[PDB]
């Protein structure tokens, strides 16, 4: 397989991580920058520590372990050289090409117009698009797609956890905050954003900002379509977030033990292992960077009143186990 | 009234500094230092900033503005000498005598042996104590009291708030999370506590704890006993948290507009104006620094889900909001 | 006078709040947004709290107190109605427009095109400019100036310092650093930067970065030029930061004392009372947090060994103390 | 070689994984509180993460790849069972016994009555005590020795350093700064400590703190002694520290290249590689996150004025370098 980057940001460098050492051919990166800039970012990660691979640049590109991948800036994604180069699967993770088309460009002007065969968009559509979750809907995945988006971090956490919940028990309704780590998309200091939260300093707040990653659980999850809503808090953290899922369940007389029993069981089940993870230690959310799990319940948390009304906390890394899935799903494709 | 305070801690200051303004007599201040740490610490606080106070040391005394207030050592309270200075309402607020008694002391050695008229605990007792929310069960304080709890932080957001909901639509159950502050009970790095979560850098995660605090509005409002239970999450800001409650109501066509409604206009009352505030700005934790009201709806973050199924999130600034609280409650015990 | 904001960022809103508060005449604000977005801006703020004014928004305005200021959103500055406007000064506090001209515009544009009388460059200049330092050299201030540079705020810190050291000892040469908060020159998380070091996330890390502050004293104090030099270290604070001065003075028997001496006695004159700073209260960093002079010595920190050998530190609220001097600045011009 | 470690901190615990990957018999840990607390912070680190060994704790005990490690808790070190342990080195990295003996104890207690054969005290003595700095002074070890300091983590980086410079340029004298990552002796919020000053918040602010590390280094490079002097700010990060040292040399023609050359190559040598480190690379201090060397010059910010006035900046893991060498010394001493 022959993959492309373009957007070598937080989730673009995980990824070629990740995708690097599965052997993974990444034959290209595009970005802004020159390759001096993005080897030393995937070198240094404030994050995630020092690369352990000998990591050079030279001009048009870098070099990992002996291997050279080519370094593009091109801003418009029309003008990408992806024919040539033979891309199978291109990740579109820039953040600003989240409709199909646009005058600015589009994620699908990739394998319109630059060639490629696939992309994945890293982030859900703007627009009607094959949307897939990981131990969720896999069977959707077919040859014949060209586009498709691997959701949010945030929908890889909680659409496992409620399909598992709506199978055993019934889903009437959920409403959920997922606690999140701050992203590039907010501010160091106080600075004009379109979210006016957002805009706000976002390692000195609590940070209220909507999601659609629990009405996007109907995209992937039909039966819950119109089912469950929520909202973020995004807190200063720099990476790993929690999912604070409230339902009511059609079991009426469900207890903690039996829903922390059922999603234990889930986890070891091979449609889901690698993908929800159990615990019953008390950790905190720290413990969880660097884990490849979309969602990992945090069995000490769950919570239970009467008549099927119920809270299950679920952790994730929402870079590293979202950009695992990315590389999974790319696999998937070819 | 003659006002003493035990732990000047955190609370034990800005109940200082709230109840100094409204002209109280603060007769003497016990803690664990000199006089020289308690007007250094008074004078400069990390998160309210610089007092715009003259404030002395002495052997044996602060003083405020050419107000002198005595200076006490005593570890074990029933060595206080109350009685002797005629104190009317001591403030308990060390953290460690949140039981009536113990073989090292509890908050009754202030009106039994140290022989103080009356006390406020500033936490839930661990055993049972006549327990006051200030804008919700007022009519319990009458002039026979000698020890209260004014509950905690969370509670005072969260019964106001339920207050409301349950008068206006009925409650059915609901479940809560805070993000909350990180305090004095944390560890800076990871270090041995009780709780092990508590035990890790407070400054590094999202941290998941046990609270008690949707559970004690049963207390102040006893319709409501048995109907709510949470879960807490400490995230790294100094001071500032949210209340997110997910609650079934009884009135199955509510809208998220008639939900704001009523919490708008219940803030303009006359029993809950500077307890429960409302507002639709679109805020964040830092804004509510300082504020002295006990809960504070965020009026853009309402959420109905179908058939009453709510959500509702309260700022709350969990120092100062409820140490107004304490002297609200001080000058009502008299 | 009328006064024009050319960048309505942490400088911008700090010298508004300022200027505003004096009765300064603003008459209108450019930047890149709307009225709602500067408006919201203005009365939330991260580091200082809540504006306590009334602040709305309008087409075209922002209102503080009834006060209508006019918004203006115009990239280029040579396109902007000064003239008609009748601006006295314009502040330059984008940014981005540090060289006289350029391509994409430059600070003279101000003047030269937009027909402003004045402007001030909130930043050192790339090329050959007035430089002010207030408390440094005042007198260099003519009625005929049409652009003025206010130098940096960590030059403004060190300037009135070594003015005094080297009036009173004689410095042969002087090595610095400046241990700074971040600014939103620096990054959330890692992302391309110009800077390999501010490309790192900035509440992460310490973070060293070069500065021109040290060389910049001698453009105003010329008999310097040529005998300092420095180096910055950003650090995970929003405000605040402090100059560590390592100076060879030519007295070579200098002691503490007298070195603490000459501060204390600076710092009560006509010339720098206001400007510098001195005290001896073991303070940090959050102190100092919206405090207007420019340089705030720690004479608890003055360390002294043989042969004038001397260590001086010295705080400074790096937005308000520079915002505070680029107002004073404003109204010296006119 | 029989280790024990007494105080199970942050260097105890560290101390204990280097020790245990180099197959040394772990004994025995003593600390103040049961087996499941130390085994859950064994196991889940904030800072370094989660240890890759199975780890689990039993009556008196823990279990490290089924390794058992005995645990005791006792306050007063002359009551611990080294003798009947056969314990060839205690590490005393509680921090409160940094004293020969006192009315409650101190770090000869575990060579005298408790019977251990040599003690290495995490910290510099409060009395004199031998002190050893690994690439330093070694040849003052000899099997004669019963109680030895490391020193501090400072000294460990400011020593090396100091070495090559003055055996390579001579040094007349020198100050410094440590730029340097929050501890265990702070306080997250507000609260009494006897400095004033770690007394604040200690991620909210750079605060000064006094240091006795640079007048050390005349302790083991007896040359220096009188020679350097320094002081400290600790800033919001949770481990990572840099040495910042101003230093007039003897040679007065030196430069920046000739500064980084020597320190470059000593670097490389037997004696002090893996001791004294050297980058190029522009890095922040998350990239010295557990690194092994006791100090990583910064080569881009090596500085010279003139005259030999010079300027050196030195990396350092406070916690990680540390006790490495801690466990390097104990490896010598038998
Ligand atoms: N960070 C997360 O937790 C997370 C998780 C899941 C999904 N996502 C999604 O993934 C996407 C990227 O997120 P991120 O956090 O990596 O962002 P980021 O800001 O860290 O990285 C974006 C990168 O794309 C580059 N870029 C911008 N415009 C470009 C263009 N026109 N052409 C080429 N490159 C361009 C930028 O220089 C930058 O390197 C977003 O859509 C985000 O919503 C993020
Ligand atoms: N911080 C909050 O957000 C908050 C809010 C509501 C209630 N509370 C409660 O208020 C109480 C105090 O909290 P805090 O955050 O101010 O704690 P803190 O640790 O900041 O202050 C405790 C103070 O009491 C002193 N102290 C300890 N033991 C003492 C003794 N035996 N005699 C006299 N003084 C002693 C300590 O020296 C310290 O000054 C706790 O019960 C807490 O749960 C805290
Ligand atoms: N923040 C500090 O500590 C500090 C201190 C002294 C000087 N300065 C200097 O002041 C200047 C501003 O710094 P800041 O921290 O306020 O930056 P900021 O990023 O907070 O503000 C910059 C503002 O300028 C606006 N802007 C950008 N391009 C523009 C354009 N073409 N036209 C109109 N507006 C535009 C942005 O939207 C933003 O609102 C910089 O030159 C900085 O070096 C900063
Ligand atoms: N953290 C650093 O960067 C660093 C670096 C070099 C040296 N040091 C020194 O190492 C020592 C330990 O520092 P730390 O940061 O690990 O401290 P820490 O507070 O993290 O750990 C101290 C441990 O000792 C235990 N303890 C306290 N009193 C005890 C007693 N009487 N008996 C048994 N155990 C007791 C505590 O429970 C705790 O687990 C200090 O002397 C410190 O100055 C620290």
């Amino acid at each position: 397989m022959k993959l492309a980057i373009n957007g070598f940001g937080r989730i673009g460098r995980n990824v070629f991580k990740i995708a690097f050492e599965r052997g993974i051919d990444i034959v290209a990166i595009n970005d802004l920058t020159d390759p001096k800039t993005l080897a030393h970012l995937l070198k240094y990660d404030s994050t995630f520590g020092v690369y352990n691979k000998k990591v050079e640049s030279r001009d048009g590109a870098i070099v990992v372990d002996g291997r050279e991948i080519k370094i593009i800036a091109e801003r418009d994604p029309k003008n990408l050289p992806w024919a040539k180069l033979g891309i199978d699967v291109v990740i579109e993770s820039t953040g600003v090409f989240s409709s199909a088309t646009s005058d600015k460009g589009g994620y699908l002007d990739h394998v319109n117009h630059a060639g490629a065969k696939k992309v994945i968009l890293t982030v859900p559509a703007k627009d009607e698009i094959k949307t897939i979750v990981l131990g969720v809907n896999d069977h959707d995945i077919n040859s014949d797609l060209k586009a498709v988006s691997n959701a949010s971090c945030t929908t890889n956490c909680l659409a496992p956890l409620a399909k598992v919940l709506h199978e055993s028990f019934g889903i009437e309704q959920g409403l959920m905050t997922t606690v999140h780590a701050y992203t590039n998309d907010q501010r160091i200091l106080d600075l004009p954003h379109s979210d006016l939260r957002r805009a706000r300093a976002a390692a000195l707040s609590i940070i209220p900002t909507s999601t659609g990653a629990a009405k996007a659980v109907g995209l992937v999850l039909p039966e819950l379509k119109g089912k469950l809503n929520g909202t973020s808090m995004r807190v200063p953290v720099p990476t790993g977030s929690i999912v604070d899922l409230t339902v009511q369940l059609k079991k009426k007389d469900v207890t903690k033990e039996e829903i922390n029993s059922v999603l234990r069981k889930a986890s070891e089940t091979p449609e889901l292992k690698g993908i929800l993870g159990y615990t019953e230690d008390p950790i905190v959310s720290s413990d969880i960077k660097g884990n490849s799990h979309s969602s990992i319940v945090d069995g000490l948390e769950t919570m239970v009143l009467e008549n099927g009304f119920a809270k299950i906390l679920s952790w994730y890394d929402n870079e590293f186990g979202y950009s695992t899935r990315v590389v999974d799903l790319a696999q998937k494709l070819v």
